[PDB]
């Protein structure tokens, strides 16, 4: 019991999916499990918008257990990737048989592009589960995965993605199934992220960073890695597309640079078969300029389809926090 899975499913785009139970009795919903923020919300029939009412929608009134919350907050998050609002309320979940009761989240309402169609009318979204720091808990107390440790004290407080039908969550604890050689510690900095401090970073022979303070934030919520804005053209210009197909994208990246992320002592390499996607016979960088709330400027996203697809990740909860890599097996 004290180390358990929570499978992920894979569903387009990307992110992948897990089963979380709300409510009593327990209503059924899949969230992504997202080390980029730190509210879960839940999908609910308060949302009227066709993007909503084609999933499996909460429905608080048959909860039990429901409280809606004393202070009656409109939220309204700007995520990259679309807008969500709506109102706060408690109840009990359950995640891989375990229990965490009285949880704060939101209750989606409404669901939007950030400009007409958006994201959510071609996914099939049901919440987010949020693993990050108090510092982006919009309301509340305590952030769901501190609260599942309060009230299950022999769960070991850390977790782990393994992402490629065989990506799961492993909380309490990590299995050599999923990684190959050592793990390497790094401390977490602020309170909002699983965010580490950036030294340098290498695009093949070119230094691109850092002279400011400068860090990396490891968002299983985002496919894509990033950089500041500032740096758009920077990386478009030395790591551009080009054709390629299944038979030869080898051969065509053989050319192309070795990115190095140097975090002190620790060096993490993407090799051009780690950070390039072929989409239409076309291979392109994982890379996308994406808003972090309060690290504008000065923030590079590690995310699921380049870094985490490569390198098992371990998320060490201070009880100071850390991150843990190593390479996937
Ligand atoms: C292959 C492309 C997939 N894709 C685009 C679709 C994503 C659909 C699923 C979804 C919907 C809502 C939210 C999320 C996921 C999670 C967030 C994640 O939490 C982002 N984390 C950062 C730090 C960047 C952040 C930004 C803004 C607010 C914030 O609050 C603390 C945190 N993902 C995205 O914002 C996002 C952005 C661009 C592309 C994609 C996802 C993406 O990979």
């Amino acid at each position: 019991e004290n180390i358990f899975l929570v499978p992920l499913k894979h569903l387009r785009d990307s992110q992948f999916v897990g089963e979380l139970l709300v409510g009593t009795p327990p209503q059924t919903v899949y969230p992504i499990f997202d080390t980029g923020s730190t509210n879960v919300w839940v999908v609910t029939t308060a949302c009227e918008e066709e993007s909503c009412k084609k999933v499996r929608r909460y429905d608080p009134n048959k909860s039990k257990t429901f409280r809606r919350s004393f202070i009656e907050k409109n939220l309204h998050i700007v995520f990259g990737s679309g807008s969500i609002s709506g109102s706060v309320g408690t109840d009990t979940f359950m995640l891989g048989k375990h229990l965490v009761r009285n949880q704060t989240f939101g209750l989606v309402e409404s669901e939007s592009n950030n400009n007409g169609d958006n994201i959510f009318d071609y996914i099939s979204f049901e919440g987010i589960v949020g693993l990050g720091f108090p510092g982006m808990l919009s309301a509340g107390n305590i952030p769901f995965f501190d609260n599942l440790l309060k009230q299950n004290p022999n769960v070991d407080p850390q977790f782990s993605f393994y992402i490629s039908g065989k990506s799961t969550l492993i909380i309490g604890g990590i299995s050599k199934s999923f990684y190959e050689g050592d793990i390497y510690m790094l401390p977490v900095l602020k309170e909002s992220y699983w965010e580490v401090k950036l030294d340098e970073l290498y695009i093949g022979k070119e230094r691109i960073c850092c002279d400011e303070e400068s860090y990396v934030i490891f968002d299983t919520g985002t496919s894509y890695n990033t950089m500041p804005s500032s740096q758009m053209k920077t990386f478009l210009n030395l790591i551009h597309s080009t054709a390629c197909t299944e038979q030869n994208y080898k051969d065509i990246l053989k050319s192309y640079p070795i990115i190095k992320y140097v975090f002190g002592e620790l060096i993490i390499e993407l090799h051009p078969e780690e950070y390039m996607i072929l989409n239409d016979d076309v291979c392109m960088p994982a890379y996308m300029q994406i808003d972090v709330p309060s690290e504008r400027n000065h923030a590079y996203l590690l995310g699921s389809l380049s870094f985490m697809r490569n390198f098992f990740t371990v998320f060490v909860r201070g009880t100071p926090s850390m991150v843990g890599v190593a390479r996937a097996k």
